[PDB]
């Protein structure tokens, strides 16, 4: 008989940067 | 052997974006 | 035995907007 499913994989990579902030005053 | 495990969780958030442009 | 580790997860979400820009003219 087969063994159990293996462990979870690792977390994914970081997301991309956010968008530029708003213009200055 | 068993099948592969499930996928990992989503990664961490990305960094803040760059500063905005100058004001008027 | 248990199976191999799963695949990595997906990328995380985008970062927040950046800081405000500098004063203008």
């Amino acid at each position: 008989p087969p063994g159990p499913p293996g462990p979870p994989g690792p977390p994914g990579p970081p997301g991309p940067p956010g968008p530029p902030g708003p213009p200055g005053p």
